[PDB]
DNA sequence: AAAAAAAAAAAA
């Protein structure tokens, strides 16, 4: 059945981020495919869209509806494999009879045209019916590359809510997290936390942490690591004439060189990760990361003496 | 039965657009099989062939006809599956006895012989028996490749109609659906729309959309999403010696290869999507985007210093 | 009974194209079974091959002859169906009972053996009683590929009458067919359907789309659709040395060549479907635009660097 | 009764190939039963053996004796159908009652066990009653696969008469319809008909169609239909080092592979029928043209480029 | 007692 209870509508913690979502949702079970028809959520990784539709899942079971829950590579596998097996027909039934679908992930649609194929007849043959669907994506339906128009035309002729973790939220649900598990909210940690986690999962995981080996543990070898990462406030906004709190945020051949840099070196010396210059840099999607280090490494006139400068100081002074 | 009493005749804004649909289907509604006795209606995607199809099966249900909707792909689905299970005789008498065959999205008999076979002997038993026939399809009959000439022939000898949204139309069909959220009498929402959608599901959409979390919400993401998309005028009408307007418009070796730049550039830094960079540049079909994307990636003596030079630039200065 | 009134005798537009089929049959329905005792009427898609037997056969109603109408593959189905249920005898007792007998699409007995045996001993009984037999085919009784010896034996033996639309006829039938409809008496509108009509069908399709949207819309649309795939005249007879109206008329390794380039050009960038290729270059049965286009894949030593310069070209200059 | 007075011994025109028949029949019918009891008449198919036994029933009608005239697979079927309705004795009674009894295409009963032996016993009664039997056949008892060794040994116990169309017959046969046909003997149309018509139906057929639409008429399409099936001498007795008279009649791996080849060719490109092929090659029974494509096929070291080349010049200089 | 014709086509 693939519907695990642990995910409910009333375990989801709503802020000014996913109310939208959460609201819109839980209407739609009230009253299923009568509007609302195609509900199309979207968010970063580890927003609370499988959360969502497992829920809304296990309301339509709460109240007596036939209901399929389903990522889409899940639904290509077996679709393929119905295929070999000659069943597609028993497929195809299976997935029209059902009073709500919900398919998670369905920005892996790309390159599988079967597959889309197979999907666009059973959304179309549901709608119809007046039968409720929720899908949920990774991404806007626009930057769904690979996905044939008609599929998008109809995931955008929907209704289209975003979920966005702004701080007003992701503090909600750190509050309502500590509290669900037996923590006191104390500032510096709530604080901590806001700094250190985007993401639900993040919390969740940095949390569960917290009841397992308390704070002050945590506390140490997190400032460690990121401090001794810390090279650029050092050397290189020293070095380099300009501002920390600049270099950290974007926005020019003055600051922005400087940062390529600091970003080089990290990687070089200090051996972090791209996932962690990415993290200390404030940078997400560590891509940004990757094109600048390149970029410091194509223009290598005399730039690679200053380079191999920074490079040896770098190693004398940060280990 | 699979018509939804949603769709009807009276629910279809009409314009100058899709007035000759309307009324030739109106019409036939009137007479049933007496004149306009092949219908075939095509337009781009999310043009209102399937409402318009849906409403005159539902007239003529209420008028105690007999009526058959079904989409191409699943009229062939539905007839293999009776070749299996050896019923296939039941499934022709019952296509045949009916006084109304609603057939959406033709375009899907390519490839399929033996559909395009079954059909084709239904198709005649009932125009000889003065029954009435209303296809649907995305393009022209003559566009439908793999289609036998036999059928196509059929096609193109009745009433061809074609639904074209035109501004003039796309405005009333804005304001009309404004109408029903008590919306209208908006000048910013009604001059976006018209900015920013094409066919009529993406109307549907948005304005759900500011039904639910108000203009001003799209309005600033939309518009910055966009903007940090537009790095033409900033960059490559600059740098280039040309227009925008005109780097926006086709029709040269002066602004064409200006143009081809820009998507190339929106592509590799901006990681917009193909459907992002065509909504972008008026573009339509996303096709020339990837091919002009090619074209660039082709031609790649010394240009590939120039694109170099270029994508550094832009990745410093746009993000 | 399948016998649309609509159809008649005197509907019929006789030309120097159909004069001797429409003749011969009117004279056989004068005395049946008397003399032109096996009617074979062939000809190419839409020339009027169903309107001719259909008449014929209501003229025969019309005077109490007993009559049947029936394609051949819907003769098969249905002998097919009658073995199932066992009535076969009946079935052939039916057919055998006629005073006149309608065929229409005969080149369907291919393949279908059982078919062509039921049909065989039908013929012979009704023939020997002196009974009237009208077949009609889409191709000569030689182009019969699998269908036995010794029925295309028999066809053959009878009355062989082809219905060859010529201009002379398309003329006269266009003339008397917007006589049809109270328009009339234009020369830019005959001349035009002249231009761009080969059989009835689309005749009568384009008429009536004239008496719906008037002429002058017509006339642009297709004027641009036809001319942006003109793109030949342009660049393809230019660069190559030769005449436009040489590359469009066939008959040498100094033109072929142009024109294999030209269909690959217009399907590769103008996505330009087959039947528009085909349409657009003069040819019929868009057979040798495939093979064309296949001829120019398969060949690609540095002709290759050719192609790509002549397509980057044409995706420039051409939209 | 289905002997349709249409058919008689008088307008049976006498030749070198079919007298022996015409002369047996007759004096059989001059004394029944009494000499040349067992008559079969077996001939290659449009020979006239249908007109002969239809003649003779007729002959023997109007002399006052009882007739029957059947087909074997007409008799089969009756027969069947008296066993469902119990009245076979009654199909018995009525069958050896005759005083002559016509079975044309006799070859029809292969495979029929029970027809073979209803048709044994009624074949005993009336040779040993001293009544008149008459058989027709497409081929000679011994090529009767099928048919059970006793029916055999009987057919070819009487007189086995064969019919066939030499050319000094066939010219009789012309000449006599033509003046039949109010027809003038010109000699570049007896000429004409000589060189294009095996059978006496493909006669009649023809020379109705003369009747029809003059001479010059079919002489033309005739002739380009074929000559544009004539890439033999142009191409493949050219390339390959053959003479054409050769490459036509049969008889070594010099000239069977430029024939093989030339079909091939035929078939692929020129798109013409196995049948016309066939009446081009100067080939009988259609098979051996099947055969060779298929031999042609098989062979595909190198010799697949040759084929390629071969057909690319083909479709070049062929339209 | 003899014995009909035969659909479309995954991702990597
Ligand atoms: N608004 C919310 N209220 C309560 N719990 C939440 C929540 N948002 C996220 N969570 C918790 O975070 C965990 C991860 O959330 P979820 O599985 O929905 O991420 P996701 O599926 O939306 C991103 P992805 O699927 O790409 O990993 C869940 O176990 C859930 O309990
Ligand atoms: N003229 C009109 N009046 C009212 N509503 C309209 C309309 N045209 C389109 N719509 C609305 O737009 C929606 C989509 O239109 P439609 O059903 O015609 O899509 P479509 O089938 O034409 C595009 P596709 O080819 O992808 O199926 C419908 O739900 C319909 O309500
Ligand atoms: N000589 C004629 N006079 C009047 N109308 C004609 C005509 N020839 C063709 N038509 C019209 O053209 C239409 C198509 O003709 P028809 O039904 O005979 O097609 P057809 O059966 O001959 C070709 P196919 O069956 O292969 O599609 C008919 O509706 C008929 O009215
Ligand atoms: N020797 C002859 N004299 C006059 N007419 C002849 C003839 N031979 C053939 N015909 C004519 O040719 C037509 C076909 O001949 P016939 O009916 O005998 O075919 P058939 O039965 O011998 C071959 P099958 O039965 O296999 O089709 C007949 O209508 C007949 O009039
Ligand atoms: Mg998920
Ligand atoms: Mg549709
Ligand atoms: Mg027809
Ligand atoms: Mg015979």
């Amino acid at each position: 059945d693939f519907l695990n209870p642990k995910y409910t509508l009333e375990n989801f913690i709503v802020g000014e981020g996913n109310r939208l979502a959460y609201e819109v949702v839980k209407e739609a079970l009230e009253n299923l495919g009568s509007l609302y028809n195609p509900i199309f959520i979207y968010g970063s990784v580890g927003t609370g869209k499988t959360h969502l539709l497992q829920a809304a899942g296990n309301e339509a079971k709460k109240r007596g509806y036939r209901v399929i829950y389903s990522s889409a590579d899940d639904f290509a596998q077996a679709m393929v494999e119905h295929l070999k097996k000659g069943t597609i027909n028993e497929f195809r039934n299976m997935y029209k009879s059902v009073d709500l679908l919900l398919l998670d992930d369905v920005q892996f649609l790309s390159g599988k045209e079967r597959t889309q194929i197979e999907f666009f007849h059973i959304f179309n043959t549901l709608y119809l019916l007046e039968k409720q669907i929720i899908l949920a994506s990774d991404r806007h339906p626009q930057k769904l590359d690979g996905v044939s128009d008609r599929l998008v035309s109809r995931f955008e002729g929907g209704i289209l809510v975003e979920i966005e973790l702004d701080n007003k939220t992701r503090f909600k649900i750190i509050k309502e997290k500590l509290k669900e598990f037996n923590l006191e909210l104390r500032k510096e940690v709530i604080d901590y936390l806001l700094e250190n986690t985007k993401n639900v999962r993040e919390i969740e995981g940095k949390i569960k942490l917290i009841k397992l080996k308390g704070f002050e543990g945590l506390e140490r070898k997190e400032r460690k690591e990121r401090d001794k990462l810390m090279q650029i406030v050092e050397f290189v906004a020293n070095y380099y004439a300009v501002k920390v709190e600049d270099i950290l945020s974007d926005k020019n051949k003055r600051t922005s060189e400087a940062r390529k840099i600091a970003m080089y070196l990290c990687r070089k010396v200090c051996s972090a990760s791209l996932i962690e210059i990415a993290r200390a840099f404030k940078r997400k999607d560590h891509t940004t990361v990757i094109h600048a280090i390149r970029s410091v490494e194509e223009e290598k006139r005399k730039f690679k003496h200053l380079v191999g400068f920074l490079e040896k100081q770098a190693f004398d002074k940060i280990c």
